[PDB]
């Protein structure tokens, strides 16, 4: 059921919420993503893919104003609750990425769409539909920061990532050009195989380009435990203009 899938998916974030806390987090991830904002004078923010509330509590202790969306109520439950127990009052939002300004009426400095969730789209109408609403929700000036594993290291390999010390290791279990399903097992037994689309690090930038971003600068990121040449994850930093 449609109600199976998201309570996986919830008892996942639960458990990664569970055992890798957010302080160790935070200082582990550091500050490029709070600075890029800073640099460029960003003072409203949405976040569109809001989870548990890591990233969003992270920008509201960083002094942003914060919208945080997500299509999940009960993701946002999570979110809102993490955020009081930080000392924060979250704006919580439920909104599809279809239609983004459906609830939302506001214009923002940034937009950030982190913890490689726009991966979760399969088919490609939508990922331009998404893109396009972020793109509408800026700010003349405005701008994306949109994130995602580094699919290409797989697609062109087979052996498992670790976060945060060995507290979870993440192995792909299938990659075709069409689908990624990783294994996700942490030190306490758990384990959960989630599905994703591997975009290809040029595709996700031709997305963005083609709905009208105008400079899209790609960073590498190296986020596992045990480093190699190439990094995990990439941020695309993309400008409206």
């Amino acid at each position: 059921s449609d109600h199976y899938e998201e309570e996986y998916v919830l008892g996942f974030v639960d458990k990664w919420d569970e055992l890798i806390d957010w302080e160790s987090r935070a200082e582990s991830e550091g500050d490029t993503i709070i600075n890029i904002l800073k640099e460029r004078g960003v003072k409203k923010v949405l976040d569109v893919a809001t989870g548990t509330g890591f990233n969003s509590v992270r920008l509201l202790q960083a002094g942003f104003d914060v919208v945080s969306a997500d299509g999940s109520a009960e993701m946002l439950v999570k979110a809102f609750d993490n955020a009081r127990d930080h000392g924060y009052l979250m704006r919580t939002v439920q909104a599809d990425w279809r239609w983004m300004n459906k609830d939302i009426h506001d214009k923002f400095d940034a937009i950030v769409c982190l913890g490689n969730s726009f991966t979760h789209l399969f088919d490609e109408g939508d990922r331009r539909k998404a893109l396009a609403e972020f793109y509408a929700l800026l700010k003349h000036d405005g701008v994306l920061l949109l994130d995602q594993r580094n699919y290409d290291a797989i697609l062109d390999s087979k052996h498992a990532h670790y976060y945060c010390g060995d507290t979870v290791s993440v192995y792909p279990e299938h990659v075709d050009e069409g689908l990624a399903r990783f294994k996700y097992e942490f030190s306490d037994g758990s384990v959960y195989n989630l599905n994703m689309f591997p975009l290809r690090k040029d595709y996700t930038r031709q997305l963005l380009h083609e709905v009208g971003f105008q400079e899209i600068n790609t960073l590498g990121d190296f986020k596992e435990t045990y480093k190699e040449d190439e990094p995990d994850f990439f941020l695309h930093v993309a400008e409206k203009n």
